[PDB]
């Protein structure tokens, strides 16, 4: 072999790398939480198949409990509804190629393989999260209050139907940090609006902007066609600030094997992590499994929110494009 | 006072004492296990919601073997299917003695209030179980597979009927271990059948039982009426070996406190356990919480169930009494 | 900003809204104080304890 501090194996003095280079590298960030505090550090520790956990609200929004005038004493006191129910999830695969991928990178990947599987699970949060979201929040009648449309034969999405979509938070604002865009979408505004180039975090270089909101590109978005040459786009709107999450951590997290009668070599990961907003609440339906559910039949069907209207905190609008 | 194990709360002891007696006074037992796997504590052990999950499987190490012919390998007995969730329960109540007190208030009590507490718990554990068993096939077809019928006027309940039954065990015959009885029923055994009393321990005593088995006298009963006074009698028939439960534990089983303008002294207790058939796995479906649930929702509908066909184990048969 | 206004409704389309103007610079307060300003207690019966502020 060679050095290979995977085919060495060390797991000490690799996998806190991986797990940070992940984090960093990874954007999103923010956007969403970035290491989230000791509660989720601890429910993440030891749990098991749920469900999951809670995950408290933020606001202990008292401000009745009365006159002390004379005779109460006070009551002790009032909550709201609960619960928000979700989902812990488990991941993991091994490395495609042989050794060949793995020291093809190089000699002595101490940072190098680590900075390859960060990136790679980046995108992996990125896929889960996104799908999550778009399974979910459109399709009901419980989450109407958060969408806007308009979105037949006039409507250019700039600097108008941006601004409803961006106040249907009445109370909110100066939340918006984030926003989920297709190609598309920001081809026509960079035509006609300003979106801009900027340096902006530092250091690094670079990525776009709107307003002093960032923008996050992506490619999946949910592509409807009617009749009439119309396309009509989704380009989800939060940047809530935030949604949360917690690692947790499997055993053995990285395992260095080979096989015999053909020439290869297998590397492993297999994280488990835990994300969702909150946000709605995960009911117990229409799913095998378990756990965790699935991509698939984690979008497809059957979730139910309690708060409800405010401090969800996301939109969507489905915006007829630049014609 | 006293000694006051309870009212100035020696905690060590004592929790322990009352969790032994507890199982080693009631029963049950057996018919169902004792300490299965702890999986469901480091579940109670922080942390869970309702439900409960990951209660597979076992429900025979079987398999046959092997060959082992010339050069080949093996590993079979690769088997799945749904998997279940069931509840996870939490309960308790008060003891109550006074001020001016009627004295003793035991002087031992580290035998003595602990075993009647158990006495107490236990017996309210059995109302449990026969309750949600009796809750399964209230609305469903699901397990007509493993109910008979009769009530044409013909059948006694001995003899016969107890042998069909006793194949309704789709494949397996000869598994079965304790009878489910009303008391009328074994009282038209008795006037016919040899019903005979068996000493367990030499010399100690002692169990009923019908045919090498234990009978179980509960009260009660899904019991209906026709028209025409004529009555139809359930009583189930399992002897599966068996129902399934575990412990965990809280903060704090014990805390006393007294009254001041009342004149008490009062004790609580609070253990949390799980139990239910595996068997069905338990929905969370279209009703209160949460959690735990109640007697009647635990009972009145809605579930749903995977294995099928087999291995369940238990059967309900339908009858009149004798005439 | 401030999310509560009275708001009428005349028939039709009109919404008519209040938005007072002020910013005088100033209004006045003071505190006072009771007594007892924190007080940590439990409960029995149940799992829980209680802070008060008054």
């Amino acid at each position: 072999a060679y050095t290979k501090i995977s085919d060495v194996i060390v797991p000490e003095l690799f996998n806190p790398y991986v797990i940070n280079t992940t984090t960093q590298l990874s954007a999103f960030f923010q956007s969403g939480i970035a290491a989230t505090d000791d509660e989720l550090n601890a429910l993440a520790k030891k749990a098991g198949g749920g469900s999951t956990l809670n995950m408290p609200y933020w606001n202990d929004l008292d401000g009745d409990s009365q006159v002390l005038n004379d005779t109460d004493d006070l009551v002790p006191q009032k909550i709201n509804a609960g619960q928000d129910k979700a989902v812990l999830i488990l991941r993991g695969n091994a490395w495609s190629s042989h050794d060949l991928a793995a020291t093809l990178s190089g000699s002595d990947p101490m940072q190098a393989i680590g900075s390859r599987v960060a990136a790679y699970w980046a995108r992996e949060m990125q896929k889960i999260v996104f799908a999550e979201l778009a399974g979910v929040f459109s399709n009901d009648d419980m989450k109407d209050n958060k969408l806007d449309i308009s979105g037949t034969a006039d409507g250019i999405y700039s600097a108008e139907t941006f601004v409803d979509a961006s106040y249907k938070l009445g109370d909110h604002e100066s939340l918006l940090t984030a926003i989920g865009m297709h190609s598309a979408t920001m081809a026509s505004a960079v035509k006609q609006d300003l979106i801009e180039f900027v340096k902006d975090s530092q250091s690094g270089i670079r990525f776009p902007t709107y307003m002093n909101k960032r923008v996050i590109v992506d490619d999946s978005m949910p592509v409807e066609t009617l009749e009439d040459g119309t396309k009509v786009f989704t380009s989800y709107l939060f940047g809530a600030g935030a949604l949360g999450y917690a690692e947790g951590q499997p055993e053995v997290p990285t395992e260095t094997a080979r096989n015999a009668l053909g020439s290869q070599d297998i590397l492993i990961n297999r994280k488990h992590f835990v994300l969702h907003p909150r946000g709605v609440k995960f009911t117990e339906n229409a799913m095998a499994g378990t756990t965790p559910t699935d991509e698939e039949l984690a979008n497809g069907a059957n979730w139910q929110r309690v708060y409800d209207p405010k401090k969800i905190r996301i939109v969507q609008f489905k915006h007829r494009l630049q014609a």
